[PDB]
């Protein structure tokens, strides 16, 4: 009864440069015969003041998506090649391929999520 | 002070066949000079027992991603060409291009989300 169209074995924690524990992926390049994007992320309520990674880079563009049940329920700081940016939920920020970046949770409620959508199949 | 790398004007509600209110997009094909995927969705806590759409189709493959703060905090029913499937968070389900489908929220907590990731730039 494993259904080839359904993946329940999630997240998929992958070692990523800059991270100190594996990053939680929900879409990987090897799913469903091959995907054109990857997607990692997670719930932020326990991460306020606790960054997941140091400044790091990807060979592909990556979009951050920040959501929370209440409008403005979550806020993150993003460093983009050394320049601080902030996002207030809901928001999306583009991180160009090669840009040294990371994010920090400054505010979150139960149900705040940040996802990174990697526009390619390599890390 | 609009930053070209940040979109705060979200969601973007788009008219979609089968839906009775516009669907909330967070990534659209026209963002950042052109994106190769689109992404729509939202928080499910108020949607238990309330479907967003009738059976409908897309010209591209679409991946459902279901997450919730607690393991198993959310459950959805997906109809795939008339066959009922269920997803327990966290889960991902592939919906092939052309497949008549829809989902129904059967259980959700504060912070449950379902997103559809459309693998292309057309609807
Ligand atoms: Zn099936
Ligand atoms: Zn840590
Ligand atoms: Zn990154
Ligand atoms: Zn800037
Ligand atoms: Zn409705
Ligand atoms: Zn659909």
């Amino acid at each position: 009864p494993a259904d080839p169209e359904i993946v329940e074995g999630l997240p998929i924690p992958l070692a990523v440069a800059g991270h100190h524990q594996p990053a939680p992926f929900y879409l990987t390049a090897d799913m469903f015969g091959g995907l054109p994007v990857q997607l990692a992320g997670g719930e932020l309520s326990t991460l306020v003041g606790k960054p997941v990674a140091a400044p790091h880079t990807h060979p592909v563009d990556e979009l951050y998506l920040l959501v929370s049940p209440n409008k403005g329920g979550a806020r993150i700081e993003v460093q983009l090649d050394g320049r601080r940016h902030e996002l207030l939920s809901p928001a999306v920020m583009r991180i160009p391929a090669g840009s040294e970046h990371c994010f920090l949770t400054l505010e979150a409620e139960v149900g705040s999520y940040c996802f990174g959508i990697l526009l390619g199949d390599r890390l």
